[PDB]
């Protein structure tokens, strides 16, 4: 299985996690549409659409910058009509555009909030909502949404504002995928192990450094990418990368170490660095 | 006994939160109440300013407030008026509601946000405001009115009402690690089975009653049990009738609305009653 000539609607895809998916997928040949907020290149982070699209290009499919506001929700039906006027049809939808703040309900001002809750909450929702029926008649139709797990015990149900929205996402994800049964579209999530290092992080340190407690934004790209290929029967799953890439045969997760042989700092709602019985590098 | 606690509420215009204010008034309680509109409505009975009125015939103090919850500056406005008037907040109820049962593919972006604004944002901006204000105080509780968690394919739906009633939970649960050392108790509470209010009866236009459902009480009641527990009692996504059986409650027929039928369950709940339930 491949993914040549198959069309992938991004949110977010203009760097790090969400660039290195769009350029596994493009390197099937396959198309890719990515909608964000603007085009103006950002002082400290790498890259925008337009240079997002030329990586993809380079990769091999074809690509389709779309400017586009997630929080608004006519941008994002432009958004969409554009990439099905483009392309014909939708077979993946990737919900990945993020917004982080890990104070409390104390530290955290209703305006950071709806950030928080407009990107990732509603506009997992709106993206979804808006890609379902473009993807209805296609071969083996995908949502992925880039979130955790939902764990309950007390500590994980912390910080607030950023718990409610990643879990949000996973929730939005989930209903989807028992909605959608019938129709067949896949909905599932997706989540790493580690923090992942990627060239913003660089940037903001100001050097160039190794992340040794974390791993490179292939272990994201390489696990999707499993994930995409399965079939549309493959939902409702709340995935872990590092889980998936041995589920499918990877045995060396260590090539996506930042640094080999260090010990690994885990991600959010994630209890080890590694599968469970994982002897590997 | 809550005798000089100062409580405030979102949605207690009517049916179960009006219920809980009343229950809370009885006792001598203030009641700050908050509402988008204090105009009548042609079908829904009740203002903040009828509710006003059979608060103090309860017992207590009321005080009415016009403010859109999914506005930021009204909640805090509210919140401030609740303060200079009582001086104070020792129960934060959040009750503020929602609802539309369609799928994602029914229910457009509009609609989503009104529940996840009301709800999940609303949640979290009433229990923000009023947070600074009762770390001062002897026992102070936020109660949400939502329901435990459930993550079985079967309660995953329908997508966009589930969102909105587990955000509000999920608000509940991590304000109550967040406020642990302040310590603000923050627990949910459901009911097992669909509480019949007035409204319920005047939509299908008879008095009517309704025999799979039970009365408000079965929620203003166990609200009231769960709201003089100690503080430490915090991050529990509890349900009425369990709540109720716990602090000593033997016959739960009296919160039937028509006792001895066969009654239905609440979404997100598989029982109508706690289990064991051997009483009438
Ligand atoms: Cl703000
Ligand atoms: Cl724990
Ligand atoms: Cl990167
Ligand atoms: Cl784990
Ligand atoms: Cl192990
Ligand atoms: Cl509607
Ligand atoms: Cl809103
Ligand atoms: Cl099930
Ligand atoms: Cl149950
Ligand atoms: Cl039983």
């Amino acid at each position: 299985m491949s993914l040549r000539g198959k069309t992938m609607f991004i949110s977010g895809g203009s760097r790090g996690i969400g660039l290195a998916i769009a350029k596994r997928v493009a390197a099937d040949g396959a198309n890719v549409a990515l909608v964000a907020k603007s085009a103006e290149p950002h002082p400290k982070l790498p890259g925008t659409i337009y240079t997002a699209a030329k990586e993809i290009e380079e990769a091999g499919g074809q690509a389709l910058p779309i400017v586009g506001d997630i929080r608004d929700g006519d941008a994002v039906a432009a958004a969409v009509a554009k990439t099905v006027e483009q392309f014909g049809g939708i077979d993946i939808c990737v919900n990945n555009a993020s917004a982080i703040n890990l104070g409390s309900i104390e530290e955290v001002p209703l305006k950071r909030f709806d950030l928080m809750n407009g990107i990732q909450v509603r506009g997992t929702y709106a993206v979804s909502q808006s890609c379902i029926p473009h993807m209805k008649g296609r071969d083996n139709p995908h949502i992925l949404t880039l979130s955790p797990p939902i764990r309950l015990e007390p500590k994980w149900l912390r910080p607030t504002p950023y718990m409610m929205a990643k879990y949000g996402m996973t929730l939005c994800a989930l209903g989807i995928a028992e909605e959608l049964r019938d129709a067949g579209i896949a909905s599932n999530t997706l989540w790493p192990r580690t923090t992942v290092a990627t060239a913003a992080v660089q940037n903001l340190l100001g050097g160039d450094e190794a992340m040794a407690r974390s791993r490179k934004p292939e272990v994201y790209a390489d696990a999707a990418y499993v994930v995409l290929n399965k079939p549309s029967s493959y939902t409702g799953n709340t995935l872990l990368c590092e889980d998936v890439l041995l589920e499918s045969g990877v045995t060396d997760l260590s090539v996506y170490d930042c640094v080999p042989g260090s010990e690994l700092g885990v991600d959010l709602w994630v209890d080890s660095p590694n599968p469970p019985g994982y002897t590997g590098p």
